[PDB]
């Protein structure tokens, strides 16, 4: 196709033309689309910034390995970069958009989503960019695996298995940090060559069967999936949230079934016992009795989840502190939520859940309830699948707060402690209110950290409200750094601003990112800008926001 | 000084005179050797290889982080190698010698010995090179923290617990995986700029009290040392097994007292038990029942602790099946031995203890032992202690178990899969016996994994077993190649066999190493060949071994 | 000289005696000093920061222009840093302090002292680094020219006139913004040639009696000292506050006897009263009834001239609101204290002077007085000889508030608003209090913006305390940059903060200062860092305060 909105930047509408003919050819004209359930792949869909930002001047979906390694000759070629995305569901950090215009982005998924080894012994699985959630766990279903291997799914299972793995993503089982268990993956580099990590590197050795096989398409060695580390320097880490590489292939760790579950839930009275209660965790987590990743939701993320809220009050500004209060009766919750979950024989269950409730029982008025103990519609309910492997699409009805809501993730990092969260929490929700926004989040408890992802929503084609929400971001990252917190992930346009955060000694860290990145990506055509990363031939005064 | 045995590559003696005058002047006379309980730190200690082969021209001691910078400087004004220790006790790996002749050594341990911090809430340490395992240890006693946090140390605690962690050894506790325990990791790269990792380089806000401080001795942010991601590309695991930057400072998790212990051994009668052995740990260590890493022990490593060859025979040629039986009996152990512990409150300790003695009750003859039931002297006696992280030096006999003994270790990676142990430990034995020695070893079993640590031991003055030495080393690499198996760490004269084994797809994996390093390190003076990996000033045609 | 403290950054102790030898050689052992009233030349005196920053490695005192010529040819030659002085009187922007360590210093005052030219028809004089204020007086008084042309001088005397006015300083005369005055520059260039600015470019036509002279000794054509823009490109601002060449000649305009002159005194009762007078400035500042650079002083800033701190109180901490007014009112002064001057005949003066009185009488208690009406020992009386262009000693006496005082200036600009400046002052007297140090300052009010000069005074021994001093200067930087007010000049330390502050677009205007002095210093020799401007081959990472 012929005329595209935005053409990347140097590059003429007769090379761009030239380009498009070429990856016509290759990979069809019926996985090429030129930009002249169902997630948008051209642009920023929970629009924040405007015009011109985040947009695409086409898509394409490669059929394979080799189409892959074609566009990236091509890209090199004709300087032209490239976003490459799995699935593009995370609108909020603000999905397949690409962080500079003219991109193409690479839609990894439409066409390279298969299973491709399901390992019991070993207890890991082998996947390409397109599995989703649903797809691991229907493949699972129809080989008979669910009663042997589980799954560990983050709050929506439409997400890429390996897309989230290499994002740094977090599931609530005790297989929750998903990147720990990735093992051996597959990378086509910026300069077209395939390249395996850890044991993946060690190839499986000559047979009959196996010969001449694409690389691609090569059988990998026996401890390609249960050992990660290989030999020298380990190398993998250079390909989560980077511009290093483009991921073709990944195994992950299953978590065989452990004969026992029992998914639960501590509700906690009054706004401030969040504090006692993030005290009570820290003991627990780090002595093991919490055995997966347990959350601590506040009461508007379960109350979202149920109804609009428009459903719970008619005020266009914040609802209080006392409505708050109400909407936590009126659906038998707390202010805050602890959903966790017990694995294995009862008999170790019991221990353990007795250690348990025996800690949050010093807080005044707590209450415990298993799924069954409540309503029909009961997030619970919901969470008793989420932590057990199971994927849902139940919890997406939060999006809709506000009528043409977007949301965007503000996403610090906090101790395990009462006094830092309680810090954190006030921080935000000052800034939300300064704002006029309702304060939504949760707090996911790793083994010394909390991940504290705060849920901004508002209306997309309010200007009014965007600039607040522009200005919420900003500042939020800002007070952040400033209290010694720094993000784990965002949204396109505050990459730069948070890894400016990230600016010890000179900003050492990004210097050094910029070696390793000229280094390997010479044209600079894999994803400039990525996490503040850029090549050389994109200037900073000219790209940064 | 003025005259060294060995000069760095095309570094005259002038040139050499004037760094060595340079490098005196910055840290004294008495930090600063020429080469014209102690460890060597000026020559391959396991002779293997012969004379001119890893010969340092220099030791140099830093006093701290500004010396390493000043170091590093003069390394790359003059081109002058350098090879950074920091304890350099691991014979077998080749101790501290460096991989190319006439580097200057750079003994990071002997001046930067401090216990940084340990911090109870958040349960972790910071360590510079020089803190022992032993260090560590004592450090926590004279503050009170011994029933509060635990360490994990491995067979011999004379080893650095940064040293040992970024070259990714095992211990044997919960806490066993060393490099999956740091977080936040202080880096001298070789342009000589400090670099701290993952939230390491989100910086402690301004305070009073902290300003105007060296880079270098500043405080870390608060998820410093509990969340090692930070945000962008993770790139920590580039300074593991890599010659890629010199690790100033590192911050290891803790494991915190469990309230709760036992160690035990269960002693398998036949040399053929392993097979089963291994089938019966594979799901209990992927079902969490195995709380540590358990190790699976050959008779004569336990022999060799308590007593050398010589005492158990007088024979030269390796001891025969009948007589490893007859050893066995002598000792009250099996032809094969687990160690193992049980973590916890007593409740789930008898759980987990039931369901492991019932699982090796299939194995005929079994018995199972608590340190109590053994003999004064007993290895699990010894083991007790290193299985909650107490450190001793015990186990150190066994290096003995020839006359002027040395050792090196030959170390695959294999399936827990008694099946694949059986196949790995026959093409082991073989070759073992097709060089006259004693097969010497122990499988440590990871949770996917098993670390098979061959131990061969020789006589360090023998010109004709040296060299069969050297033929079964690299026969071993080959033939376990062949069989699908890669080793995970090796001594310096293996460096470049084990790396040319990991060649998938045409050397890959290598070649992508190759531009890192060249990117970071463009005089190549960062421990030429570690790993394998060379700058390109090093012709592979004259170092390659 | 052969062993320095400090070397220069990558330079051998043999290149430096080598270069030593060859400055000694060109201008004499009695013009080299090597560091192995009487102000010092080879430190920060007012040391703020510690050991190792800011110190010198040689002092070098060119005998003329041709020998600042050879020792830029070596400094290119060895790549050795120079950091070129006048005076180094300036405690508190750092003295003659080099920005980084190793460099020489070049005392370019010690002989290029020379008055050059006093021309009376065109009313400007011209000068060398090393005419002091006193010594263009002296100048004067000598030929008569003391009742034709007046001087400009800043609060004290013995800084130097060019270096004043390349620094962009301010004096309390009708000529008051010193570079504004200012025709006519010859500069030695890193690279070595002599350049002169606007019509000093255009050459004095030959005669008989001007042939044969070097460059430097030639004589100006006529219009070089009356104005300013020559040809083309206006280049002269790359030379005030620059790293971009060595300053050797200036021409400054001179200001005729007005025949008329009567400085005076408005008190202003109450701390608060700075916000009237501030709106009574504005109209009559920019309606031209304020003649000269009126100043509004601090009570303390007159008591200190007066009497150290002991003579005031006991108090260590800072003294009050209460005793404030007490000491105001010992003295016959005000909270606030507003210093101007008239200028002109009788008629004129008179008609400016009632407008004046007016306007302030608007303030209630506020007191009108002329020298005569004050104290012997009055600050009146001592700026009656400021404002009229007469240089003194006196007001040095505050630098001694306390016992081994040191100062440091923080430096904003402030809208010529009550509201702002009140807004200004409440920031800084905060931070002050939070720092345990009395709040002393000024603002020296421009046309169209205020000079807010904070002085903040603290004993040079104090590790405690010069902490503090260095969190206080910080955080007024950034409380400073988020009430949008920057500073105008600082100290060594503060370079890199404050030009970070000037980060429009991303750093646009220092990224286009890099482009011209990589350009015009291709070796970097010339003053690195200055302004936070840095050539290429000093690492931001590794130089950055
Ligand atoms: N296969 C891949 N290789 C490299 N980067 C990838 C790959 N897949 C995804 N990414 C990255 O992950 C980011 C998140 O996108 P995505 O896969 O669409 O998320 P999700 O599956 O959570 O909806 C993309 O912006 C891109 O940076
Ligand atoms: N601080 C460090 N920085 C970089 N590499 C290091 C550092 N310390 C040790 N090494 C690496 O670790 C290897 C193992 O050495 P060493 O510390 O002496 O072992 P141990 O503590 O097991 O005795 C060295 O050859 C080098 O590869
Ligand atoms: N001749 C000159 N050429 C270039 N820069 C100069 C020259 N003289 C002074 N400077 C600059 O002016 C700054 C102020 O120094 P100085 O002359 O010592 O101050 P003062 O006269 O106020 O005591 C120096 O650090 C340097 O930045």
């Amino acid at each position: 196709e012929f005329r595209p909105l935005t053409l990347p930047p140097k590059l003429s509408l007769s090379d761009f033309n030239e380009f498009i003919q070429d990856i016509i050819r290759i990979v069809g004209s019926e996985n090429v689309e030129v930009i002249s359930m169902k997630p948008t792949h051209t642009h920023d869909p929970t629009h924040v910034m405007d015009q011109d930002y985040f947009l695409a001047s086409a898509i394409v979906a490669p059929r394979n390995v080799a189409d892959v390694q074609s566009i990236v000759g091509l890209a090199n070629k004709f300087s032209f970069p490239l976003w490459p995305i799995s699935i593009g569901r995370n609108s909020g950090y603000g999905g397949a958009a690409p962080r500079v215009s003219g991109s193409v982005v690479l839609d990894m998924g439409k066409n390279m989503n298969r299973v491709l080894e399901v390992n019991v012994e070993g207890a890991y699985c082998v996947v390409e960019p397109g599995v989703t959630y649903h797809d691991l766990h229907n493949y699972l279903e129809a080989n008979n695996l669910r009663d042997k291997l589980w799954l560990d799914v983050p709050d929506l299972g439409g997400g890429s298995v390996l897309g989230n793995a290499v994002e740094r993503g977090v599931g609530y089982t005790p297989y929750g940090d998903h990147w720990m268990m990735h093992s051996g993956m597959e990378v086509v580099l910026a300069n077209g060559e395939l390249l395996r990590t850890g044991m993946g590197a060690l190839p499986d050795p000559k047979r009959p069967e196996t010969m001449g096989l694409k690389p691609e398409d090569q059988p990998w060695s026996k401890i390609a999936h249960l050992f990660p580390y290989g030999f020298g320097p380990y190398i993998d880490g250079l390909f989560s949230q980077s511009n290093m590489g483009i991921v073709t292939k990944i195994g992950i760790w299953l978590m065989p079934n452990p004969g026992g579950y029992q998914s639960y839930l501590i509700t906690l009275p009054k706004d401030g016992d969040l504090k006692q209660a993030v005290d009570i965790i820290r003991p627990l987590r780090l002595g093991m009795a919490l055995q997966n990743v347990p959350t601590i939701r506040h009461i508007l993320l379960d109350a979202a989840v149920l109804g609009d809220k428009r459903s719970y009050s008619s005020r266009t500004e914040p609802l209080s502190d006392e409505e708050l209060d109400k909407i936590a009766k009126q659906l038998n919750l707390g202010r805050w939520n602890f959903y966790g979950a017990l694995y294995g024989p009862e008999p170790i269950r019991r221990v353990l859940w007795e250690t348990i409730k025996d800690a949050f029982s010093a807080i005044p008025g707590v209450k415990f309830y298993f799924p069954e103990d409540t309503p029909e519609n009961s997030v619970l309910r919901v969470r008793d699948k989420t932590m057990q492997g199971i994927p849902t699409y139940d919890e997406l009805k939060w999006i809709d707060w506000l009528p043409n809501g977007a949301h965007l993730f503000f996403s610090p990092i906090a101790k395990v402690s009462g006094e830092d969260a309680m810090m954190q929490y006030a921080v935000t929700k000052k800034r939300c209110q300064e704002a006029g926004l309702d304060f939504i989040g949760t707090f996911t408890v790793g083994m010394r950290e909390m991940h504290h992802i705060v849920c901004i929503v508002f209306n997309k084609k309010d200007l009014i409200q965007k600039r607040k929400v522009q200005w919420l971001m900003r500042t939020l990252i800002d007070d952040c750094a400033a209290n010694g917190w720094g993000e784990y992930r965002t949204h396109l346009a505050f990459m730069d601003q948070i890894m400016e955060t990230y600016n010890w000694n000179n900003s050492s860290f990004l210097r050094f990112n910029e070696v390793l990145k000229n280094a390997v990506d010479p044209n600079g055509i894999i994803a400039p800008g990525k996490s503040g990363v850029w090549p050389s031939q994109y200037s900073h005064v000219t790209w940064k926001l």
